């Protein structure tokens, strides 16, 4: 079913997002785990997961509507160097994701592919899910101190 | 994450009646259950957890936007007197809230909340429900006639 | 079956410190939960339903003896800004709350009204179990830490 | 153990209210379901079980406290003509027998009988619940009408 | 259905006996209870429980016959000192209340009600297994001493 | 939090007999399991546990009220040298502790401590309990005679 | 079994020691959960229970001696007013109660009576693995700070 240009344009955006998201995620994942903190490891494990759930269903998305999915052009990873940065790092990401999304929410409206606005909502509740979780985690640090916070995610 | 005021102001709003919503309910079902109108009891119980849960998750999401969730100021509630008037003071009570539940999800969409549009929009939904429950009881009234009605609730 | 005037106001003044109290604690916790500490989150949260089956209670007391059960009126929420501030804030209300109790268990006695003070007797007895819980609260944030304290109530 | 002796007094004065509600409502009980109302009929027979576990209480109480239960002595049984005159008579012989609990707790609180005033509270929450039960079915048979009163208390 | 007037008040006879049998037996019950002699006390509830029913069946059957039941007049009960007295007592009660059966039974028998008959012959053998349970337990406590025969039902 | 002192002084005189009776009904139970009346020695027993039970709600009362639960003072145990005695000894034990309950009752409801007049009515319902139980055994040997009562607590 | 007198006495010294100690863990154990050491306070309850149990051996074994077990005398128990102090106050206890147990160990053997002996090895088995709990919480205090230290016994 052939898709407005702009739209399809759009939805590269959020995949081009959420394939960085991939794989920052996936990193910080697998640093945390190396430095033994493996509650952190396991958490962004899973958020990377969900990215690539996300990142799937754009590209059948993108198919559909006679588009080509772009999987070749990889933006900037944003890798922190320790705990903190990488929960900032994220969060930062997160944020572009959520503009980004919101954007492409308004040109769907506004040209009525409602089921492609439908799909960027629902990423949009998922990316706020994380948002919530990493500035609840920012916080944590804060409310706990940083030796506490990292040792409640080790086991 | 940061929200917009105004989203914020009109999320207490809904909160508001919710509120409202949940003590006139419970007063209406324990009166219900008193007289021994257990069926309209036990359904006006179940309308009453309902708008328990709907402020629940409006509370999340005032606080999640980094706003104050107004559980002070408790609005005017309308109690009925007979089976009759109760159901349309929960219908009187019914059609404001779903007024400003569709303002309210207005300005979400003017300044792109599209999250919390489809919080309200769920809530909407059951509200909506609601309403349907509550102009069909007044209709089985006169279909019926009262004192059949009330027999057909005792048990 | 009507009952004493003025054990049905006792009652409805017994009412308004639970109404209070149902919001004061659904806030405490959703803050709590916001915060990240998801252990204090959902204890507070049984607390306030704690309150909320001692409203229904009172209220279908009330209605029995054929007074209104006040749910319009709502006293002043005690919100703290901080895990400290907060659990105190539930204690001060709890304190004014068994000060009432005991008054009106008083005032049943002297009008007979066994069954009502038995009642009361009960939800005061779940009161001073919350005010152990607060009051212990208060005593571990000393004895362990502020910091040591929130981070064992992370994780529910 | 010897109990104080109008403690005694009151408990056999409660007893015998006890004994004549057991009979009132098994009689009552029957000429419902004789009438075809089995569902009155089924409610009120579980009204007179109850009766008849609070007497085996207080029996059991009276002589521990070393009284003679007075089981000989039958008041007057309050019988309806028809549905409306049979839970007005329930409720009279209730509110009678509320009051003499109420009675008889005073004493024993004056006397420092505290297990018998317990014994008697809980009696008198039960008594309560059956004011309720009644006066909320007399309350249904204005609201409904008469006729289909008695049709829903047809089929159990 | 209409019944015969003096079936009726044969009926109504043999309710007497029933009420008088339900609350002798319920006493005999709780005194041997009380005494520490509980085998005795379950074995004395049970006779008094069965009382009640046949009291239920009799009531029953008066109701659709269109007469009254009478639940109002209570007769003498018989209580015992100690346990050969109130086994005594029992039998005594029985055998009045046998004879009394026996008499019921000729007049409808007469009057052609073969149901209410039935009924009758059902209940007195209920009584006459009782009678044979009294005449063996006083039979025992001469053949095994009156301390032997209490030891035997102290526990059940 | 803070109790009414002679409250406090009431629930350790109470703490005070339940910690005779356990020692008593602890010591008697050995005695008569030792004298080969196991079914006594069964019962006695569980009457010292109960009391237990009693004393460790007493204990966490007076704590709660901020005073101190006196475990340190024990008075006289009434020990008898046979069966009879004993059970008498036990029955003293016990009507001393009712009309002590009884008094400290009295000034819970003076100064409106609902909660501790509650707790020591359920005491005392268990007391009178053991009372009933003591009085029937007393009356079972005149009945039966010490010889048949003896054997009937063998096994 | 005429049991030799001094083994009887050191029985007695051993019981008095395990009666001092069923008192002093039991009123520690109420004392941390009140103060919300949820996990100290149903380890030390544990420990009070197993000193209940080898007081009952010991009296038990008493008795078959023909002793009398003196369960009247109760010597003074060592109470702390924090963590710290309530466990070192436990440990100066148990050190009392082994240096105790061996020298009624050496008694026993002198005079052949093998099974006491052995009864008390048992026991000598039960402190000295509650003298290793004692050192290492102590020293677990110093190696990881008392606020964790507390922190990690809030919660069962
Ligand atoms: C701020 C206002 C209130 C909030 C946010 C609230 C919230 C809730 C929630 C989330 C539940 C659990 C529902 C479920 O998932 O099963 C609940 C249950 C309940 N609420 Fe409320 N509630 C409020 C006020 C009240 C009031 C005023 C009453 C009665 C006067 C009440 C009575 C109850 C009862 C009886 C239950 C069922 C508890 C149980 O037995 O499990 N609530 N409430
Ligand atoms: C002193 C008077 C009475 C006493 C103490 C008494 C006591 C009791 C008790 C304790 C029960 C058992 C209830 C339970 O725990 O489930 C019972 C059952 C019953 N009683 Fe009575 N009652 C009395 C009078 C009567 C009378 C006058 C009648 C009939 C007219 C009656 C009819 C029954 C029946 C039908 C049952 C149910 C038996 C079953 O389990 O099927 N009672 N009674
Ligand atoms: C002579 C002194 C005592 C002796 C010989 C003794 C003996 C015993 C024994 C054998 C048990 C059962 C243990 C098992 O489960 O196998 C027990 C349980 C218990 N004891 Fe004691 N005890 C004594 C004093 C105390 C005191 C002073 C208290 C409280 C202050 C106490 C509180 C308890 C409690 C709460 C239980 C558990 C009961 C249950 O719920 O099962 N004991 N005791
Ligand atoms: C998937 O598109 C199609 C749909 C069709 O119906 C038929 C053919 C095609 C493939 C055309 C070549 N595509 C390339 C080439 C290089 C890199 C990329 C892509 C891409 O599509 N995403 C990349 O990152
Ligand atoms: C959710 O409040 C917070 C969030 C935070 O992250 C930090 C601090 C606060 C407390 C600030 C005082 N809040 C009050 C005070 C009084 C009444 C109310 C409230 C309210 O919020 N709703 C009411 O009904
Ligand atoms: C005796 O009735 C009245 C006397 C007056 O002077 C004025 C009005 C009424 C009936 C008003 C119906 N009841 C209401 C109404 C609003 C709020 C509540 C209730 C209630 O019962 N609990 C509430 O919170
Ligand atoms: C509880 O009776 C005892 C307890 C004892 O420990 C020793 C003896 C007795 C029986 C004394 C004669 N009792 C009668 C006689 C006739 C009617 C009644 C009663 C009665 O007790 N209630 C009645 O309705
Ligand atoms: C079976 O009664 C009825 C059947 C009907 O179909 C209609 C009406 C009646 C009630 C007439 C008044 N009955 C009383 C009154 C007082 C005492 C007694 C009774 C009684 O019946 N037994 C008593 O002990
Ligand atoms: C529960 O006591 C406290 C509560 C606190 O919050 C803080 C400190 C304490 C300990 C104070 C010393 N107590 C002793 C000393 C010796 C004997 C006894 C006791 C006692 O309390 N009962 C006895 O039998
Ligand atoms: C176990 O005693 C016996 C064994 C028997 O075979 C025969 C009689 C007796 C009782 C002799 C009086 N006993 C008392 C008296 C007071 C305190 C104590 C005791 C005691 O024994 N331990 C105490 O703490
Ligand atoms: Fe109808
Ligand atoms: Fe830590």
């Amino acid at each position: 079913m052939k898709g407005d240009k702009k739209v399809i344009q759009h939805l590269n955006k959020i995949l081009g997002n959420e394939l960085i998201a991939i794989n920052q995620y996936f990193l910080h994942s697998r640093m945390w785990n190396d430095w033994g903190l493996k509650r952190l490891g396991a958490h962004e494990y899973h958020e990377s997961i969900d990215e690539m759930k996300h990142a799937d269903k754009l590209i059948e998305r993108i198919l559909f509507l006679e588009g080509l999915p772009n999987l070749q052009d990889l933006g900037k990873l944003l890798i922190g160097e320790n705990t903190q940065e990488m929960l900032q790092c994220d969060l930062n990401l997160e944020l572009k994701a959520t503009k980004d999304l919101r954007e492409a929410i308004v040109h769907c409206e506004q040209v009525h592919d409602y089921v492609s606005r439908d799909l960027l909502k629902d990423i949009l509740e998922s990316e706020e899910e994380h948002i919530d979780y990493l500035e609840t985690q920012l916080g944590l640090i804060q409310k706990v101190g940083l030796e506490n916070y990292l040792q409640s995610h080790m086991h």
